[PDB]
């Protein structure tokens, strides 16, 4: 039963994503921060409910579910960790090779190529998912601010996404989030 | 449009903060969320092979099946909610949740949930087995982390005879054998 054993080892590695807290929240003292799998779950849902008939939605959902999968080995590397982008890529690529080698060859190839597609940021689906990633993050940031009753506290996350959104539907979402958020901050400040 | 979609996504976000109830009831420290549970199920639908199943449908079913819990919470058998009442409450919640979406998506998302609740399609029945399989996998993982093998036996007992898809059966059999070996090692 080497096949079943390998699959089980694969699913245990995947399960480690539940126990990897998202690093940016930890570094900002968020109580009970979300896991990497929480982050990917809402991104996948976003891909299902944001309309764009030019995009292959199935591909978008799968990219969302695979894009941070290397984190079960590498951990969630944050800008504050000061890891060179090429070193981060090397670590993540090596981790993805180790993870996918536990799968039958068709699925090994598929899962790896999906991760590669996201990393490459060429396809429209990959670029769309990158925007979902950033949108999900700033949405989560405002949710923590609200839960804490500390509006504006996580402003650094918003600043870091300046100019990064361009998809028509995502842009409407972010604008509505920012209008609500900025108005709340102004009211709290006065 | 956007304001209601944002409300929808915030509701979906509540799933990150709903701990899976069975683990809470068994004093598991730092239990997984409902969204953690669905995430791994979705990955399982991606990597467990059966070309007679619509895999895209399986993934989507996994992502929607417990979505009503963002409003009603994760109801457990311990909670003693009649099956009919649990369905009534979840149905009500899915209606409330999906009415935040444009007509086409509202219908699509609600019908996905309904397919799962109905358990008619082969995909729905497969995802139901993924649900139970993911659960007992997580139970073994908690036992391992605690170094208390056998402690969460009840979750295994509750799944007895609920598996029949050959790939899922093989995975469950391997899990069971690895676990029982650990339990035997702790016993002597
Ligand atoms: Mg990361
Ligand atoms: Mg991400
Ligand atoms: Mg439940
Ligand atoms: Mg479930």
């Amino acid at each position: 039963g080497h096949g079943a054993r390998s699959l089980l080892q694969f699913l245990r590695l995947v399960g480690q994503l539940k126990r990897v807290p998202r690093t940016g929240w930890v570094y900002r003292n968020v109580q009970r921060p979300e896991s990497v799998s929480d982050h990917m779950y809402r991104m996948a849902v976003m891909a299902m409910v944001i309309k764009d008939d030019r995009l292959n939605k199935d591909r978008c959902v799968r990219l969302a579910l695979v894009h941070d999968m290397a984190e079960c080995i590498v951990g969630d590397i944050a800008p504050a960790d000061n890891i060179p982008k090429e070193e981060k890529h090397r670590r993540e690529e090596e981790a993805m090779k180790q993870i996918t080698q536990l799968l039958p060859e068709d699925l090994r190839k598929e899962l790896y190529e999906l991760w590669e597609e996201y990393e490459t940021q060429s396809s429209a689906e990959a670029k769309f998912v990158k925007q979902l990633d950033q949108c999900e993050m700033i949405l989560q940031a405002s949710e923590y601010e609200d839960l804490e009753h500390k509006p504006g506290r996580l402003q650094d996350f918003y600043d870091s996404t300046a100019g990064k959104f361009n998809h028509p539907e995502i842009v409407q979402l972010v604008s509505e989030l920012e209008a609500e958020r900025s108005t709340n901050i102004a009211a709290a400040a006065s």
